This record gives C-alpha cells, sequence and structure tokens, in this order.
C-alpha cells in the first residue's frame, strides 16, 4: 500500500510476508466464510494493484472458485471500457494515460502508473476499484461455494 | 489510522464498524492463536492509541486475559517512563509536550495530540510503540492462555 514517508512524499510499502502468511491460515479455516471479506477490505487499506493480486495470488484457492473470481474480475473490467473508452494512440513520454480496465486489474500497467493515478488530482483510485472487483467476485463465490 | 486526505493532509480515518465486527468474529474463533497476532498488527497500521483502545474495547475477552494484557501494557509504559523521563511544569500554550507512558497508551492523551506526535519530525511513534506493547500482552496471554 501507500504511506508517506519521513518527509511527505507518498511511497509505497509492500505488504509484510507475515501478514500474508496469517491471511491464508485464516481464509484456510474460514473458507466461503462471509467474515474474511471485510476482512479481506481492511488488510487492502491503501493497497495498489500490485499489492492486490499479490494477495490473490498468495492464497490461492480452489481452481474452480478462482475461475468466478477471475471471471467476475475480467467481465467487470470489460464495463469499466464500456462506459470509460480510452483512447489508444500518440502519447508523449511520461505522458499519464488513463486506465483501461487491464490497468486497473495490474495486468497492463506498473506499479509506477498505478501510483501515479492513486495520488493525482483528482485521483483515479485503481486499488480502490479493483478492490471492490475483487471483492464482488469474492460475495459470488461465498454464494456458490464455489 | 492516519492517511492523507485529497489535498496533502495527514487526517485520522476512524476504523470501519464492519472491520471491527469481523476481527472479534476472528479472535471468537482462534481464542488464543498465534495467527491472530500478525493480523492484528496488519490491521492496526497507521493506527493511533485512539484506535487501538478501541479495537481492544471492541474486542473485550476473559476478565482474566485482559488483565494479564493491561498489567503488561501498564508495566512497559512504567518502563517508558524510568527510560525517558518528562519533565513537568511551565510549558506554553499549543507547546508540544513529550509523551510519558500513559500519553502512549492513550490514557491521558488526546487523538490530536497522538496525531502531533506521530506527523511530527522526528516522529514519536506512539502508536507503533503501543501497539508493540500490545503484541507483548498478546505474546504473553497465548502462552498461559489466561
Ligand atoms: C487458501 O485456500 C484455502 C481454501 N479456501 C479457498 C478460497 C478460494 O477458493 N478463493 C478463490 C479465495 C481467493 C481469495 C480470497 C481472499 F483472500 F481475497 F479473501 C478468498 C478466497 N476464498 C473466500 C471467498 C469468499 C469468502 C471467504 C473466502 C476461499 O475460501
Ligand atoms: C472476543 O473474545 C473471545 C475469546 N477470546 C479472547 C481473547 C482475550 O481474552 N483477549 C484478552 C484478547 C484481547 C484482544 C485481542 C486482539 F484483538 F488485540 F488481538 C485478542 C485477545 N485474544 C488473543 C490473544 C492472543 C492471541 C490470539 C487471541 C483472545 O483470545
Ligand atoms: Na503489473
Ligand atoms: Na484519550
Amino acid at each position: 500500500p501507500i504511506v508517506q514517508n519521513l518527509q511527505g512524499q507518498m511511497v509505497h510499502q509492500a505488504i509484510s510476508p507475515r501478514t500474508l502468511n496469517a491471511w491464508v491460515k485464516v481464509v484456510e479455516e474460514k473458507a466461503f466464510s462471509p467474515e474474511v471479506i471485510p476482512m479481506f477490505s481492511a488488510l487492502s487499506e491503501g493497497a495498489t494493484p500490485q499489492d492486490l493480486n499479490t494477495m490473490l495470488n498468495t492464497v490461492g484457492g480452489h481452481q474452480a472458485a478462482m475461475q468466478m473470481l477471475k471471471e467476475t474480475i475480467n467481465e467487470e473490467a470489460a464495463e469499466w471500457d464500456r462506459l470509460h473508452p480510452v483512447h489508444a494512440g500518440p502519447i508523449a513520454p511520461g505522458q499519464m494515460r488513463e486506465p483501461r480496465g487491464s490497468d486497473i486489474a495490474g495486468t497492463t500497467s506498473t506499479l509506477q502508473e498505478q501510483i501515479g493515478w492513486m495520488t493525482h488530482n483528482p485521483p483515479i483510485p485503481v486499488g480502490e476499484i479493483y478492490k471492490r472487483w475483487i471483492i464482488l467476485g469474492l460475495n459470488k463465490i461465498v454464494r456458490m461455494y464455489s
């Protein structure tokens, strides 16, 4: 997630491995449990898409449940593009481009571009947007158990 | 916890009731379980003493376990005073005073004074210090189950 250092700068701070390890243990004990969702949202506060994917990849899960999660994310990303089309073409070096669904999901964006959108004014909270997509998918999983 | 708003300012953001509710459910299911500790540290990122006490009070627990926790905190606070004595007496209005153990524990300090120490340069991370005392006590509890 993003936090301000001892100067003023908004810097990225990776998620602690000990937090990740404890989290996977929680999910393992409360598989498909609704209470895990508010906890997921709590631990991902200020998280960038990169951080979110690290959490998702670390947890893993059932092949099938991961599918519904990915499909949900993909569906929401395509819905973002349908509503927020981005222009392709000429852009000067260092110019900020508008994020597409795949950028919000961290697939086609770097940590630096994610931080840029998140610390911009007006900000494009790509971390918050992606988290919502994930939570939608998690809420879908709990309701099928697959 | 403290977070920067849409201007630049370091503002306080209370813990979500939904997070608190989910957390108490976790502790209830994993009573005295070591894995809860890394999770406690994760959710209290950037937390002020006020936030920490809200979490502690919300969780509650066994009369006896709460005792060892309080006694541990009290013991560490007295140890902080023994090593970092603070001068009493004349101080101008609005002057920043050095925190004593009771201030770090949020007993004799306001949310505003806690934020002041935490956003000062060099900072007095009262939230981090208090969190360590709590985690020491939690590690004590797990090892007695009381
Ligand atoms: C470590 O795996 C052990 C067995 N549990 C697997 C699960 C699963 O298959 N998926 C795909 C995932 C993926 C990410 C997460 C996340 F960390 F993000 F929360 C939870 C989660 N949930 C889940 C979903 C909804 C509500 C509660 C838990 C599971 O139970
Ligand atoms: C809601 O209560 C249901 C039964 N569990 C009670 C417990 C207890 O009596 N105390 C005093 C506390 C107090 C705060 C916390 C905190 F939220 F901060 F983690 C955990 C905790 N732990 C605890 C201690 C060490 C490791 C894991 C859990 C307990 O089990
Ligand atoms: Na990437
Ligand atoms: Na207070």
